[PDB]
């Protein structure tokens, strides 16, 4: 079996992005954020509170004929950015873009942050990292991608973000249309149940190329490109009047300027990131100084290849015996 579903930025910033999925019987389609940094599947219910629900889309498991509470079980996530959310567990039917499954755990939640009822355009989280970091509790609970990858044609998914314009999750398929040039397979850790690689350097705009090992996570789920202090400093040095400002929390640049475009290393391959991914636009309404893509990752304890990096390519998630990350241009 595979699946292909289409993923729509959230805003004009690309924040986020959504996937429409489609759960329990009859389906009550809500629009997920698919997060390869985390590994729950959760969903705004007829279970949240109240008050912490302004205009998303809920899932009613009283309304599907298929759900099962999965008695006695709870799950309680928090994430990077000091989000997170809880609640009680139910097994369903689930599907993305064509493919089933069923008995999934889907998590309905009960309370949720500010940051989630602040964004109407977000139904919940589909997690897509390894499932030895979900939280439901007593009994911990299996990815969607787990679950499906028996029944794939081939154990992968890949990630094809747009900028500012849509993109594709594929599931147990390799488009090769989707991309130019060759695919570069990169070994993976899963020791802290991440999808987890080492870059092998970086080039700032038309410098050179600097040979280092940068350890990271490709993560669907972040936003921005979070790299170790020096690389940060390196970038930022070359667009005049750019600071980092611990008022606004990060890298600045005046809103004139043309940005650099930034390099990754992947094996021997490079994936550039266009100086326009780079530009998060005003801080504020108005403002000209513009809050930039690229951010340290001091004090996070990990750098992110977010969604700045990842939209830059087509990313294979090779979920087979032993995991890989592949990187291609398109």
């Amino acid at each position: 079996s595979t699946g292909s579903a289409t993923t729509t930025p959230i805003d004009s910033l690309d924040d986020a992005y959504i996937t429409p999925v489609q759960i329990g019987t009859p389906a009550q389609t809500l629009n997920l954020d698919f997060d390869t940094g985390s590994s729950d599947l959760w969903v705004f219910s007829s279970e949240t509170t109240a008050s912490e629900v302004d205009g998303q889309t809920i899932y009613t498991p009283s309304k599907s004929t298929t759900a099962k509470l999965l008695s006695g079980a709870t799950w309680s996530i928090s994430y990077g950015d000091g989000s997170s959310s809880s609640g009680d567990v139910y097994t369903d039917t689930v599907s993305v873009g064509g493919l089933t499954v069923t008995g999934q755990a889907v998590e309905s939640a009960k309370k949720v942050s500010s940051s989630f009822t602040e964004d109407s355009t977000i139904d919940g989280l589909l997690g897509l990292a390894f499932s030895t970091l979900n939280t439901v509790s007593p009994t911990q609970q299996k990815t969607f991608f787990d679950n499906a990858k028996a029944s794939l044609d081939s154990p992968v998914f890949t990630a094809d973000l747009g900028y500012h314009a849509p993109g594709t999750y594929n599931f147990g398929f390799i488009d090769t249309t989707a991309y130019t040039g060759s695919i570069t397979y990169t070994a993976v850790s899963t020791k802290q149940g991440f999808w987890e690689w080492t870059s092998t350097g970086y080039a700032v705009g038309s410098g050179t190329f600097k040979s280092t090992s940068i350890d990271g996570i490709a993560d669907t789920g972040t936003t921005l490109l979070y790299l170790p202090a020096t690389v940060v400093s390196a970038y930022w040095a070359q667009v005049s009047g750019a600071k980092s400002s611990s008022s606004v929390g990060g890298y600045v640049f005046p809103c004139s300027a043309t940005l650099p475009s930034f390099t990754f290393g992947v094996g021997s391959a490079r994936i550039v990131i266009p100086g326009d991914y780079i530009d998060f636009g005003p801080i504020s309404t108005g403002s000209s100084s513009c809050f930039g893509g690229i951010q340290s990752s001091a004090g996070i304890g990990i750098n992110i290849f977010g969604d700045v990096a990842l939209k830059a390519a087509f990313v294979v998630f090779n979920g087979a015996t032993t995991p890989t990350l592949g990187f291609a241009s398109k």
